[PDB]
């Protein structure tokens, strides 16, 4: 009698422990997703006025709400769709203009283009520009 | 045994749960528990007319309030017909 | 009894998790395609009237609906097949004429030739022209 | 179970490392311009 | 008693299944080998007589039995060691002469130099020549 | 009673065997490290006196105790920090002078620049120079 009961209880433990592993490995496997777009940008700086123009050259199309500008510029931390009034997509030939904070850049100051995912749990730097005097 | 996909949009606070692959599940045996508006309701209640959960089936819940906070978990839970057994199919934690 | 059941449940988990990875990697590998055509263009500007002529010099043949003109010109954002009445392909010797917005260009104004893919999810700049006074 | 998880983590590393190279090479290629009259 | 027996049978299955994978992956890894030589050749055609001369210019030394000529010529499908009586290696300055099938070539007719591996399971085109009138 | 005891003993075996694998794989993964520096050197030979000068052109900075000279020269097997009195780093513009063993080189004699890691379990050839008459 006792061997059969021991077998029953061992099977009962096995089922629960297998479920506990399954949940963990499934949750671990669900975590990987959401690659970032690949594109190229052109940075054009004018020293007289301090204006920097960023233009989309070639690559994939990007939502204008997923891209923000970070750097010592007046429009710091705002998305591409905010800097211009009515953008919705970023395709080749699209450009924005920011101005250096103060009235000019200093050597060694960097401006970045940053992509953020819809959930907000991933980010990447698309391109960066350093002023070298 | 099945796999689910959690898809969260921070702008609106909507979380979409989709069946990826695995066995077919009765829609009355699965409920959602977490800090969401549709808390404690079965999969067959959240959408009007579901009967089975097969690959490609999805529901949409909304974060309670209007957004999630880091460290908040949402679970998918299976309950047996007699009601004397339960299991967690999958869980999702928001990590900012 | 219990070891065999544990093996069964582990295999059942493995199959599902492998399928989940397979879908993701296949979708990731399907994303890369659709290279852009390589060709050369000639820009011919007349200051008296403000007319700029763009001619295909040499290279591959391009659909006239895949190419658009972007710049401070009257025909801004229209395809090559719209600017002339009945174009279908762009081969050597094919030309269009646009006019500078207003009646003349200003130094530092750029006009681009842009290619867009059939799905609309990729773009490239074929050639650009800057007016340098 | 473990081989699939190893594959997942290797792919996750590969994506980040590829992005890191891409940024650098794009910035390097943007530097050349502006010929003189 | 039964758990130990279950463990024994699971190990027995594991050993066989591992051997089955090992054979397959080892056979798959053994398949890649046998790169082709890199060399340059000079094609010299005389229209009066229809004779085409192929000379080794520079590069590695090649067995004369691994190279054959394919094209609309009289010596079609024969090896380099057959076209001349006593060749053994192809080094710089070595040449053969074939004749255009009929008595002359036609525009658009190609003659190739082809390398074949010792096992016969790989081939490559070393160089080709097209008559363009 | 016996099934539970069998389960206990199987778990006890599993724990030890897992630890044995873990140690081995961790030790295997710890082995890979210590890449070598990348730099360029200039070799300048004077036939009248037999003196060969080695200068650092461009690249990373290298510890002078990690680099030694091997070849048919008087200073054979000595480090860069020994050949000159007081070197500590090798940056651009740094040079040493060795003399050909005997009083002159012979055609086909090679001189190498060699990097050795701190543990002494890895080496690489930075650059080599062959005298070709």
């Amino acid at each position: 009698v006792s061997p059969v009961i021991g077998v029953i209880l061992m099977v009962a433990i096995t089922v629960i422990l297998a479920a506990v592993i399954g949940t963990f490995v499934l949750g671990l496997g669900d975590q990987v997703s959401e690659t970032s777009p690949q594109a190229s940008f052109d940075f054009d700086y004018t020293n007289t006025s301090g204006n920097l123009t960023i233009t989309h050259e070639s690559g994939t199309s990007i939502d204008a709400d997923s891209v923000s500008i970070s750097g010592p510029v007046g429009d710091d931390g705002k998305t591409w769709a905010d800097i211009d009034g009515s953008a919705t997509e970023i395709t080749a030939g699209s450009s924005i203009t920011v101005t250096a904070n103060g009235s000019s850049f200093d050597s060694g100051e960097t401006v970045r283009v940053i992509w953020t995912s819809d959930s907000g749990s991933s980010s990447s730097t698309l391109q960066s520009w350093t002023y070298n005097g």
